[PDB]
């Protein structure tokens, strides 16, 4: 626990705005959320404000809507919670098994006690007849982010799996750098286990609600072939 880290309260709200494009199609999202940052739980309500109804799966967007809301055991310091009031940024690459590619950048700030999220997304090389652009996915399976500290940043990697409507999994590798806007006490390497659910949506996905539970843990031990 660091001095000033109690600016992240037991209950916190956020506002989010995304500007994005998928295979050259521009869109925008606006939303709001809330959660229990020390319990690792949160919800959000998102609305499509431009480019709707989206001609692609919501599951591409859902992991882009909140790093203050991760539970930690007592001996893993919270990189993101310590970054306040200044906050942090992140830079992500998603590489899908069929060659779809997504670059995402994000800014997190704090204004009058509310967390402010600005997201920029560019997706390219999605097969037009693939499960993303045909809207044939059915949410994210629970996954694990392996995080390690380097040069005052955190580097994360996720083996991500989207459920397919017709059965089976559609995989991605998701690599992200997380960058505090000031120096903070760094954790060791550790894992974040996560389950993100779409709890409700209107028929055309112009209004979407999501929930996530995120928990930090140690690894038990890595660079093995099998
Ligand atoms: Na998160
Ligand atoms: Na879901």
């Amino acid at each position: 626990v660091s001095k000033g880290e109690a600016v992240i309260k037991e209950f916190m709200r956020f506002k989010v705005h995304m500007e994005g494009s998928m295979n050259g199609h521009e869109f925008e999202i606006e939303g709001e959320g809330e959660g229990r940052p020390y319990e690792g739980t949160q919800t959000a309500k998102l609305k499509v404000t431009k480019g709707g109804p989206l001609p692609f799966s919501w599951d591409i967007l859902s992991p882009q809507f909140s790093r203050a809301f991760i539970k930690h055991p007592a001996d893993i310091p919270d990189y993101h919670k310590q970054s306040f009031p200044e906050g942090f940024k992140w830079e992500r690459v998603m590489n899908f098994e069929d060659g779809g590619a997504v670059t995402v950048t994000q800014d997190t700030s704090l204004e009058d006690g509310t967390l402010i999220y600005e997201v920029k997304l560019r997706g390219t090389n999605f097969p037009p007849d693939g499960p993303v652009m045909q809207k044939k996915t059915m949410g994210l399976e629970a996954d694990t982010e392996r995080l390690y500290p380097e040069d005052g940043v955190l580097k994360g990697d996720i083996k991500m799996a989207l459920r397919l409507k017709d059965g089976g999994r559609y995989l991605a590798d998701v690599r992200t750098t997380y960058k505090a806007k000031k120096p903070v006490q760094m954790p060791g390497a550790y894992n974040v286990d996560r389950k993100l659910d779409i709890t409700s949506h209107n028929e055309d996905y112009t209004v979407v609600e999501q929930y996530e539970r995120s928990e930090g843990r140690h690894s038990t031990g890595m660079d093995e072939l099998y």
